């Protein structure tokens, strides 16, 4: 049976764009804040679209390995190590309208 | 009718964990980098469980004041006033 929830959100308060994150009691609906933490970036890119939550399988482990190997051409972390993906991993897609 | 799609990852990395946002273009099959932040703090909390999208409704809403109201309690950030949550807003379920 549940025992609770926990959610991630991105906020904004005072016109700057956080992430919360929040635990839940599935019996006693009593909450506490785990993480609030930011500003962070905003999700996506361009477009509208739906989000999804997706698999973390090989083509999403070759995703992380797109990711940082792009990133190694920049820089910014030093020489990065893939490891590997964690969920959740969340997809959007973007139709053309 | 599809022009591509937009993935959000946590990727570990030099073992320090980071958001990658990258783009995917359905006619070229092309990618692009957006985005890569961090160190980020690892999604959820202790425990396994499945992950879903959820809506950003009422419920979702007050969520977000149950957040900034907390916050504002410490101040790290000074005082902070809610405006409004965003999509996505993702919701892990844990089984006892
Ligand atoms: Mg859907």
């Amino acid at each position: 049976e549940i025992k609770g929830y926990e959610y991630q959100l991105y906020v904004y308060a005072s016109d700057k764009l956080f992430r919360a994150d929040i635990s839940e009691d599935y019996k006693t609906r009593g909450r506490k804040l785990l993480r609030f933490n930011g500003p962070v970036p905003p999700p996506g890119g361009s477009g509208g679209g739906e989000w999804e939550i997706i698999d973390i399988g090989p083509f999403t482990q070759n995703l992380g390995k797109f990711a940082v190997d792009e990133e190694n051409k920049i820089g910014q972390y030093g020489r990065l190590t893939f490891n590997k993906v964690i969920r959740p991993c969340m997809k959007k897609t973007i139709y053309e309208n």
